[PDB]
């Protein structure tokens, strides 16, 4: 009836963009547009990931699966809308859909990731004791807003 | 008088992102507003290079500095203004400057002579032939949608 961790996936410089908070009420769905990181780029790779650090590869990984033949575009400019959808079983359907060419993907992955109740409780208390070090990135970020 | 090769920051994920293209007349001033990566950054490092490539570390280290002591905020929220200052002669005052707060650093760079013609057109010729391979990230980035 509740997500026990969150869910998201990997973006550019391994930042955990979280789509599902820890806690949500199930079922529920929700999805965000992405782009490209680089010129002239023609796939982008959806690595599905559960937990709560900011550092994707820190935690979980459940999916991974590419959306292939964007056609060319300077960065940033692509849309490729992301939808996470779970459930009344929990079931998390992930897809990606690029919205110039319409070519979709999608995935589905068990209730919770597979994990037990004490496993779940490790990755909490583990995100708990890690949270500054993450904090010590030193990266400049320039925003990529898509507004016309 | 011109740049002969681009020059910018290094940001998020490894990306050159070019605040005074190749070819610019000089003297000139450039400035462009970036943000930290994670939530509670306290830090953030000026990576200035020199080159064509969209890989950062591809292209040649000029200087490097940081601001430390930004409040902790959500990712994205502070606003550090960087600013390529470049004299007639390629020299480069290169500052950064938290809005927030006011407090910021400077380096002082030559961009010039320091590389032959035959070097800089190289350096233009390989970023040419390596600009393919760049193209091959498959990374998303998060992206707004914001009127100004």
């Amino acid at each position: 009836d509740v997500t026990p961790l969150s869910l998201g996936i990997e973006t550019l410089g391994g930042i955990m963009t979280k789509l599902i908070t820890r806690n949500t009420t199930i079922p529920t769905k929700k999805s965000q547009v992405f782009s490209t990181a680089a010129d002239g780029q023609t796939q982008v790779q959806i690595k599905v990931f559960q937990g709560e650090r900011e550092m994707a590869t820190s935690n979980k990984l459940l999916g991974q699966f590419s959306l292939v033949g964007i056609p060319p575009a300077p960065r940033g400019v692509p849309q490729v809308e992301v939808t996470f959808d779970i459930d009344a079983n929990g079931i998390v359907n992930v897809s990606a859909r690029d919205r110039g060419t319409g070519k979709e993907q999608q995935i589905v992955i068990q209730s919770s990731g597979g994990l037990s109740k004490d496993q779940i409780e490790n990755m909490i208390k583990e995100a708990e004791k890690n949270a500054a070090e993450d904090a010590k990135r030193k990266e400049l970020v320039e925003v990529i807003n898509q507004a016309e």
